[PDB]
């Protein structure tokens, strides 16, 4: 997260960190045995850190449970991006309490200016490299669709929202991918991807979660 702000030990308890020896994504706890996250995510071996701040250090609120099984979206295009969203169930059940909690899904659409929290442990510059042990926070505004796909001309689907500052400065980065973007109480987006980071007319550009809650509902429900 670029622009942001230390979010607090704990604040954003839904929020996860995917492990495959080292932090490489993030992702959000839908029920205690269902995380969300990305597809371009996807991994053999993952194991899921719930109640994380410090991602190096152990400060005693964590779990980390191994996922028994991945489940990308069958539309899901690497190309594109297309359908960047995947489903990952845990081997066990996460304990759930006040720093390991799950985020609601949408039951509708959020739309144009509406305030979205954005979090990951992804780098923190825009032009340079630092990745932060604590957990960031950006506060951020879905943008219209036309200033969208203006961004990215030829790239961005109905399944696609961008949300952030078209001045630049204040953004999500490499290693936020697959986590949140929870706007009214509703996980609305997942850290997809952009051009670069925090750059002038480039927002980032999330997954729309709302136009699959029927197929994670379905998904998890026949898993
Ligand atoms: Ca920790
Ligand atoms: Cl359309
Ligand atoms: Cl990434
Ligand atoms: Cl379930």
């Amino acid at each position: 997260i670029v622009g942001g702000y230390t979010c607090g030990a704990n604040t954003v308890p839904y929020q996860v960190s995917l492990n495959s020896g080292y932090h490489f994504c993030g992702g959000s706890l839908i029920n205690s045995q269902w995380v969300v996250s990305a597809a371009h995510c996807y991994k053999s071996g993952i194991q899921v850190r719930l109640g994380e701040d410090n991602i190096n250090v152990v400060e005693g609120n964590e779990q980390f449970i191994s996922a028994s099984k991945s489940i990308v979206h069958p539309s899901y295009n690497s190309n594109t991006l297309n359908n960047d969203i995947m489903l990952i169930k845990l081997k066990s059940a996460a304990s759930l309490n006040s720093r390991v909690a799950s985020i609601s899904l949408p039951t509708s659409c959020a739309s144009a200016g509406t305030q979205c929290l954005i979090s990951g442990w992804g780098n923190t510059k825009s032009s340079g490299t630092s990745y932060p042990d604590v957990l960031k926070c950006l506060k951020a505004p879905i943008l219209s669709d036309s200033s969208c796909k203006s961004a990215y001309p030829g790239q961005i689907t109905s399944n696609m929202f961008c949300a952030g500052y078209l001045e630049g400065g204040k953004d999500s980065c490499q290693g936020d991918s697959g986590g949140p973007v929870v706007c009214s109480g509703k996980l609305q987006g997942i850290v997809s991807w952009g051009s670069g980071c925090a750059q002038k007319n480039k927002p980032g550009v999330y997954t729309k979660v709302c136009n699959y809650v029927s197929w994670i509902k379905q998904t998890i429900a026949s898993n």
